């Protein structure tokens, strides 16, 4: 696999979140979407423009504890200082023992580790997390990927009731990360689809015996992704996703799956 | 796969409850089980006989924003209006693109998408709530199915404390659909039975790697179902089944699998005093 | 398979805390790690030796009524009381109706089912909880157990952020069992080690579509387990493992996995 490079800007936002970003003055929330092939290596050239101290973490992939973004690894960022994370992946293969060795693929995440306590609950709480894809040889590419976020109880920290909403056409694939963050569990549900619980979201062949769901109860710090056929035997039209704990979504953990028609346009919907 | 046709009631019941009933004054809780085999469409005569706005919304199943049920896509049902609700299922196969459509097969629920809240938070309280089991060609058919329904800290909108029990005799194959709604996540345990976490509770062969488990954490609107063979490998007994967070069981979500010998009898089942 | 014959004890510890163990005296929460192959019966002689009444129920095992361990079913022990438990375990197979029976091996635990209230709530909070671990023909066997209990908002009931740690050197096989009481969700997270959510924590090769994960969500009696090759692919160090719920975490509820290098060292680290 290759040695990649990137840059990563921790940022306070003018509305006093945090995010990362790929550029100064372009943080996002959540961070931006990284993708690497099992065995690709990345190192993050990594600049906190915070006053407070700030670090990066990731969720599944290879890291040695230089890269663990812990205060007990020595291994965050003073105010306004620079470190580089390498994050390392690996396929899967046969050990010498006979077993086999689970390679890095998966819907992973990374996020802060410092910025409030110890855990990374401040860094966590305003913003600073974002996806990781880790592909297999062979998996299936999406035409587009969308990134949803149960940061405690907020949808990609955006204000109750205020989406986001992602759009498609029918039968676009459409490939969804699903981090949770904070102190609640969740249950993510998706109106008119489904997907396997399993590795990819999707049944290998009429042997995987993989559930098949459209509601998976999530935890603080879970990660699972799956891909869709936009619309598929249901059409198009606005299908909501949503926390289906009743007073979350009466709480606003609701966001809308647009799915439109090839000539742009959508059953009528009347939204919050 | 064939079309089928049902009338489906939404009523309300005493004490504040609402159900769903396949005829007026039968509504249950849970609502009726409805079963159907991958390429069924079901068309469902819906009336809601209520005074506040009602609908079905249906998990797992295919389904248009038509019949979606909610007030986002206009699809919910007036106080005494009918509406026809219309849910299709499929086969699972290879597509195009060369990936493996899912099928519609699983263990499914439906509930009120709109009395409360725009999320059926009332509806879903008060019971309007059912199972659907869509199977799959080949699948195995038990000898009875029963429903547990976790809403909130009730079973199946029981007072605490009332079961329900379900009897089988040793041997049978019985199948249970688990469902959850509300607020709190539970974790739902059997004892003396363990089944696969996967679609049909079952384990394919000796080539399925899925866990076997006998304790299943649950939140709202999750929904799962397996098959036992009742007693295999432990005999008769009242089996407990409950959530096994600890505070939701000594208040009451609790219920027996009663399991017979075949002479009748459950061993240790004592209700009567004897002289002497 | 082969019968096995043990005793167990209930004792009384400090703080009013409550255990089992092999031999009096020897209580210890989690209580003994017990190893099955599947088909072995188990027949536990069970000393009561508290001033209540206490019991032994297992998730996952073949046991009649008589070993359920509860009033329901009569079988539970009066104060320094005696029961001899039985618990068998079967391999797969398949069915004469060619359908396949589930064998019972996995990561299962036991426990008190009547201190407190009828279903052994103070039991299991005082401590009366333990790992069994029932294995399948072929396999692998760890250099190490180690046994994560989440009871409540408390590690193997430890004071808030006192571990426990666990040691290895780079390259042992390692398994961890976790298991979760009480009234609590939790999400247990392990720091640069990963595992598939399947019966071994490891895949069973290239066919297998298991979720490979390092953060699983657990509720009140849930019981898994995994094998890691400690530091594969990154290396020696004090790897946290935690809850992942935010509060949990910083209330304490993280030990470490301290991964040592063949000669003895580990990277310098900052508790
Ligand atoms: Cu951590
Ligand atoms: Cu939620
Ligand atoms: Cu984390
Ligand atoms: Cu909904
Ligand atoms: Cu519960
Ligand atoms: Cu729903
Ligand atoms: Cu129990
Ligand atoms: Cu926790
Ligand atoms: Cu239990």
């Amino acid at each position: 696999g290759e040695v990649r490079r990137i840059k990563l800007y921790a940022e306070r936002l003018a509305d006093g979140q945090m995010g990362y970003g790929l550029e100064k003055g372009r943080a996002t929330i959540p961070g931006p979407l990284i993708e690497l092939n099992e065995g690709d290596t990345l190192h993050i050239e990594f600049e906190n423009t915070m006053d407070v101290r700030a670090s990066l973490n990731v969720h599944g992939l290879d890291y040695e504890v230089s890269s663990d973004g812990t205060t007990l690894n020595k291994s965050d960022v003073e105010p306004g200082g620079t470190r580089t994370y390498t994050w390392r992946t690996h396929a899967p293969g046969r050990r010498s023992d006979g077993t086999w060795r689970a390679g890095s693929a998966g819907y992973w995440h990374y996020h802060d580790h410092v910025v409030g306590t110890e855990h990374g609950t401040g860094g966590i709480r305003k913003g600073l997390y974002g996806p990781v894809i880790v592909r297999r040889k062979g998996d299936v590419l999406p035409d587009a990927t969308h990134t949803i976020v149960f940061n405690d109880m907020l949808i990609n920290n955006r204000p109750a009731h205020s989406g986001p909403n992602f759009e498609a056409t029918v039968g676009d694939r459409v490939e969804f990360v699903m981090i949770t963050h904070g102190e609640y569990y969740h249950t993510f549900h998706m109106h008119g689809h489904r997907w396997a619980d399993n590795r990819t979201g999707m049944l290998t062949g009429p042997d995987d015996p993989s559930q098949v769901v459209d509601n998976k109860i999530v935890g603080p710090a879970d990660s699972f992704g799956f891909q869709v056929i936009a619309g598929e035997g249901v059409g198009a039209g606005a299908w909501m996703y949503h926390c289906h704990v009743q007073s979350h979504s009466d709480m606003g953990m609701v966001g809308l799956f647009l799915v439109k028609k090839t000539d742009g346009t959508i059953p009528g919907y009347e939204p919050h």
